[PDB]
Formats: structure tokens, C-alpha cells, sequence
């Protein structure tokens, strides 16, 4: 699923993201932007062997399970693959994990260096 801006930003705020751990819903929609051009079915590997899935692009050294990456932590307790739903409720519940683990949104390379610091609510302008 290839989300539209405003689709995105009304499922990531139905799922309660808006305000979650102080972040505004447009740092959110701009992670995504960035991490994955709003392509639920994204994937990159990383220079370490481990790979970013979904929405969020969120990693299998740390997150969740792809039984390729040595180390792996599975802290999300979730197959890497359903990450890549259509449906984002997954890619959310772990996201919201990740944010309140020390660093914030920080942990979205994506997110430090081309949402931190602009004007994020342009990403949810014009929608309803
Ligand atoms: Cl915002
Ligand atoms: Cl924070």
C-alpha cells in the first residue's frame, strides 16, 4: 500500500500517535515521508545486515524478527513481514515502543535529518 499524506496522517492519528511521547501527528508523517515515501511495503537493507521494514522502517537488529540477522532482538515480538501490512496497527504499536526508548524520535535517521527542525505541520496541512 502506497498511503496518501492525508490517509496516512488519519490512520496514524486514529491509532494515537498525535501527540505520543510530545511528538506532533506531522513529525510522524514526515518520518514516513522519509523513511519509506509512504510505501507500506518499503524495505532497505542496512550496512550491518540488518534491514528496515514498512511504513516506519523500523529495524531487525532491535525490533522485530526476519531470521537473517545475527543478534536480533525481537523487542516488538513481531515477524518483520508484518510490518509490511497494509494495515499499520503493527508498524504503530512498535513505533510506539522505539519513541519511548531513551532517544526519542531520533531513532528515525530519516526523521533527525530532514524532519527535525523544519515546519513538520506542513505535512498535514489540507487535510481534514
Ligand atoms: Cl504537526
Ligand atoms: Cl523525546
Amino acid at each position: 500500500k502506497v498511503f496518501g499524506r492525508c490517509e496516512l496522517a488519519a490512520a496514524m492519528k486514529r491509532h494515537g500517535l498525535d501527540n505520543y511521547r510530545g511528538y506532533s501527528l506531522g513529525n510522524w508523517v514526515c518520518a514516513a515521508k522519509f523513511e519509506s515515501n509512504f510505501n507500506t511495503q518499503a524495505t532497505n537493507r542496512n550496512t550491518d545486515g540488518s534491514t528496515d521494514y514498512g511504513i516506519l522502517q523500523i529495524n531487525s537488529r532491535w525490533w522485530c524478527n526476519d531470521g537473517r540477522t545475527p543478534g536480533s532482538r525481537n523487542l516488538c515480538n513481531i515477524p518483520c513481514s508484518a510490518l509490511l501490512s497494509s494495515d499499520i496497527t503493527a508498524s504503530v504499536n512498535c513505533a510506539k515502543k522505539i519513541v519511548s526508548d531513551g532517544n526519542g524520535m531520533n531513532a528515525w535517521v530519516a526523521w533527525r535529518n530532514r524532519c527535525k527542525g523544519t515546519d513538520v505541520q506542513a505535512w498535514i496541512r489540507g487535510c481534514r
